[PDB]
């Protein structure tokens, strides 16, 4: 605990040399990496080598930067050190409250609808973005999934059971006969669930991080989280009533999608545990499947 922001405080005085630390704590974590809060103040993201990295991340902070006409605040990269085996970005920390599915069953009807314009007004002028200038930054979701499918059948597919077996090969059946990928491309957030959008205190969207899996990429890709029925987002009509206010959008497709990547996420957790060879993803996806199966 104590000994992990030792070592950063070390990396940030060390790489961005006028720095000083007077103080660091831990804000959050993912599975690869590790975020910081330095003197109140500053965002430090950090992360060693993973089959990466964080110069993407940099390349479409300053790209929206320097394009977007918006309000809402984002990280603005004034720190970053990018090599192999060490990334890390330091931005200033936008400050603001969480948006949570609490939160909202407090909010007025009307405070909610502004809420849900806020959004839909981000995402038009996001996905209304000329690319160009990022173009590099294309993703193909069902070439992706076809390429982590060959990766299967190559290492543990033979290993699987009938029933597991059966739940991939019906996901691909599923991906072979839907169109939802031949839609509108643009640039997408790519992981706009409601832990990554800040409330001012107005309950105004008045920031948004992580754009960390930006890229070109289907314009349904940022309906994923706000369809979502979960305990961690808001709830399906959430979703339905932005994708209203967004406008020239199939929202049945957009539903399509969601449920399509609904089904991929046991797979994907067990592409992740083969890539980067921990056996407890392996196992947690393949008990997914069970759990999914069985479900009524
Ligand atoms: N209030 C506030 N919190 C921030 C800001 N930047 C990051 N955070 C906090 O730090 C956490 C992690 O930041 P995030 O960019 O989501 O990183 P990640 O998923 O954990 N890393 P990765 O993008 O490499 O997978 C966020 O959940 C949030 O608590 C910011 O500008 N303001
Ligand atoms: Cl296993
Ligand atoms: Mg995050
Ligand atoms: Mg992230």
């Amino acid at each position: 605990n104590a000994t992990n922001v030792k070592a950063m405080k070390y990396l940030i005085e060390h790489y961005f040399d006028n720095f000083k630390v007077d103080s660091i704590e831990i804000i959050g974590s993912g599975y690869d990496s590790v975020a910081y809060l330095v003197n109140n103040e500053y965002i430090f993201k950090t992360k060693f080598s993973t089959n990466k990295g964080y110069a993407k991340e940099k390349a479409i902070y300053n790209f929206l930067n320097t394009n977007l006409e918006t309000n809402v605040k984002i990280p603005n990269i004034e720190y970053s050190y990018i090599s192999d085996e060490l990334s890390i970005l330091g931005y200033k920390e936008i400050k603001g409250t969480f948006l949570t599915p609490e939160i909202y069953s407090t909010m007025s009807e009307e405070e909610q609808n502004l809420l849900k314009r806020d959004i839909a007004s981000f995402l038009r002028q996001m996905h209304g973005l000329d690319y160009t200038d990022i173009s590099e930054c294309t993703i193909d979701n069902k070439q992706n999934v076809l390429e982590e499918y060959i990766l299967l059948r190559e290492t543990i597919y033979n290993d699987l059971t009938d029933i597991e077996k059966d739940y991939i090969e019906s996901f691909m059946e599923r991906l072979n006969a839907t169109t939802v990928f031949e839609g509108k491309k643009c640039l997408c957030h790519n992981d706009f669930s409601c832990n990554h959008l800040l409330l001012d205190g107005n309950n105004r969207l008045t920031g948004i991080i992580d754009f960390g899996d930006s890229g070109i990429i289907d314009e349904y890709c940022d309906f994923i989280y706000l369809l979502e029925d979960s305990e961690e987002e808001i709830g399906t009509n959430f979703g339905e009533d932005i994708l209203r206010m967004y406008g020239n959008i199939d929202i049945e497709k957009a539903k399509e999608y969601q449920d399509i990547v609904e089904e991929y996420y046991p797979i994907e957790t067990i592409v992740y545990g083969i890539k980067n060879i921990k056996q407890e993803f392996i196992e947690n996806g393949r008990k997914e499947i069970y759990k999914r199966t069985y479900k009524d």
